[PDB]
């Protein structure tokens, strides 16, 4: 028990914090600010984070730590566990103080500037277009099954395709909700609650088809290269600069979307979308030295691994409706989702074949590793089919491709609305 | 080419330009989110340029304060001169007060500064080094009050605007939090207090390094393991220890007597207790330190942009550069010297050495000063002691201040 850690805190220490939480709770004394917010969010997220991480079935196939937190957290608002004050504190961090944006800003920046200048520019020509091909196939098949299921083209694109292809929960579902609310007007929690649910279904199908394409690859060897895609031939300060660039790149994106270039056409370009383009540009410009480029990564790690659990406590409070989540686990979606994955498989297989890669390998990295739950999923997918050596490719899909999906989404959303 | 090798806030001039261009686009277009992201974006960039400028200036850097002073003055001049936009003022203030980054900042500092100190060193230090510090404070107060009564300034003002701020651990750690405690207990604006306190404190800092060389002449005449996670736990403990302090001050123990105990004061006691309890492993204890470094070294400059905007009046700063104050300040330092000399003699230390570490290294500008003081007298090997004064002693000063303030009011 003492050797057991919660969020890297021994049980004795965690108790100290958990006691404090309860003192604030009983006495109903809590500042509705950053400090008060994080204090709660950290502790609550910590316990339920570990709980969702330890659970076997749940951990590998549902999402684990983050899912457990954003569900539990929402149940606290539903069940009336939280105090008005505590809800205020948490919401004040997420929306008023706008930690959500910072979080996403840091992620975008670190994910894009991490990728090496050459790898990025090179990847564009072959691997990037394959990804786009996968998306086309994912959309075309999705729309096809939706039209068969009497669901309009809007919904299929916004609540199924885009969210599935997006890079997971924190990186796809969460920011797509924000873009959705900024462009339609409808609540975020309506969207996230459905999107997170479908996305998770697809994540389970992605790891299943990964093993199916492995069997097909080993049965029909002319399609699979044995694990090879192609057919032929720092200190605090750096990390701090990452933070500067994270915010600065968001501000530029913001000034562009609000004043300079509000709309390429009728279509309104959301500031997050712009950011991806800006950061990507900043990478190619090479204004950032490799040390700084890593600094940005080191930040995104710190956020993704330490502050993610905090974020989820807030996501369950503001972005999560437990009812819509339940309502989206319809047996019909399970089919729609699965088929969209298949659309991505065939889309990336065709695309990669056209770009010079092996169809099987392309469908795994530029296809399934897109439809999977961002990073966590890449590991789980590439293990089902033994292709763990392409992890570097898979992350290009989950990172750059996930960034693509936001830009695409900002356009899809607007023009559709 | 050489310029391009020139870095601003660890950003090459080309890169900084990218940011500085963005700042100006936000400025011209008047498009800026009044939130964390928008705030830090500005504060980072502005603080960066003026931070370096104040750091490079020779006279200014060593004796006035340097990077942070330059920023909190320039920043205030921007509000005064109307350089900043209402939006930009809002963004920055929203980060400092609404979002309350100030408290987090102080919370992180307190936690990392106290939990860094080794359990034994802390408990041991209490018996001998700590009481010496208290003796120095007594002497600093008694001499201060003496000169103030001579100058027709009441005992309140001497204790609140001169003694406490001087003995406190500098700008970010003493002056800035003492303003917060002052405003929480009197009701009067923070900027009124900070603007005077920062000014006197800086004067004393210059006297401290001078007397350090004077006492030198009189003396000669007569685990390393770390992870992001540990640092993150530092953040948890920083906030958690503030929350406990807060719940205690607001509900459990609002007042020991008529006197109201401010939550920051409680925090110091709580964190110190948490250290002695040893609930925190050395890895975690370092984690808290590693955070406070990241804050103190990276986010300090941001903080100062906000301190010039909310906590700084340029007029009161000018008005406190009183030649009368120059005398009052100097004497308070002398009071600390003799106070720590007597105290240390009683505790078994050398009077000269005690007056330097438990005396001048108190009255100096926190950590920054300790280096400048221990260089004037060649005692650089006591830096570890000096930091106990600047850290633990600075924490003491807040607890004392919360009591002094309340009972006086
Ligand atoms: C027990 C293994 C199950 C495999 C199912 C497919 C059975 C064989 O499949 C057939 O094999 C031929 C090669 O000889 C191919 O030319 C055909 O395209 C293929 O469909
Ligand atoms: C409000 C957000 C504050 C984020 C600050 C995170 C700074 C963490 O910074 C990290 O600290 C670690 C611990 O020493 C080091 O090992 C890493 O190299 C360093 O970059
Ligand atoms: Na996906
Ligand atoms: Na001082």
């Amino acid at each position: 028990l003492l050797g057991f850690k919660i969020f890297g805190m021994p049980l004795p220490l965690y108790a100290f914090a958990l006691i404090t939480l309860l003192l604030s709770h009983f006495y109903n004394a809590l500042p509705t600010d950053i400090v008060g917010g994080f204090a709660i969010m950290f502790i609550i997220g910590a316990i339920f984070g570990e709980i969702g991480k330890r659970l076997p079935i749940f951990n590998k196939y549902i999402g684990g730590a983050p899912v457990m937190i954003f569900l539990v957290a929402a149940y606290f608002v539903y069940a009336g566990i939280f105090t008005q004050k505590e809800i205020d504190a948490i919401s004040n961090v997420m929306d008023k103080s706008n930690f959500l944006n910072l979080f996403i800003a840091v992620l975008i920046t670190g994910a894009i500037l991490s990728v090496n200048r050459r790898l990025l520019l090179k990847s564009l020509l072959g691997y990037i277009p394959t990804i786009l091909m996968g998306i086309v196939g994912a959309s075309i098949f999705g729309i096809a099954i939706g039209l068969v299921f009497g669901i309009p083209v809007d919904r299929i694109m916004m609540l199924y395709v885009l969210p599935i292809m997006g890079g997971g929960n924190g990186a796809g579902a969460v920011p797509l909700s924000e873009i959705y609310h900024s462009v339609t007007g409808r609540s975020r929690e309506e969207y996230y609650s459905t999107a997170i649910a479908i996305l998770t279904i697809a994540n389970i199908f992605a790891i299943v088809f990964a093993a199916v394409l492995d069997i097909i690859g080993k049965k029909h060897t002319w399609l699979s290269g044995e694990g090879e895609l192609v057919r032929k031939a720092i200190t605090h300060r750096e990390t701090a600069v990452g933070l500067v660039l994270s915010t600065t790149c968001f501000l530029l994106a913001y000034v562009v979307a609000k004043k300079i270039l509000p709309s390429i056409g009728g279509v309104a370009i959301h500031y997050f979308a712009w950011m991806v383009l800006i950061v990507a540009a900043l990478n190619a410009s090479g204004l950032c030295s490799p040390e700084i480029k890593a600094g940005a990564k080191r930040l995104s790690d710190f956020f993704s691994k330490q502050l993610l659990w905090v974020l989820m406590v807030g996501v369950g409070v503001c972005y999560t409706d437990l009812q819509e989540i339940i309502n989206a686990i319809t047996f019909a979606n399970v089919v729609i989702a699965a088929i969209i994955v298949i659309g991505a498989v065939l889309g990336a297989a065709i695309g990669g074949w056209l770009m010079g890669f092996f169809p099987i390998e392309s469908a795994i990295t530029a296809g399934l590793c897109m439809a999977n739950r961002g990073g966590s999923g890449d590991l789980e997918v590439l293990s089902a089919c033994n292709r763990m050596n392409l992890i570097s490719y898979a992350q290009i899909s989950s990172r750059l491709g996930g960034g693509i999906v936001l830009v695409i989404a900002s356009i899809v959303f607007g023009m559709m609305i």
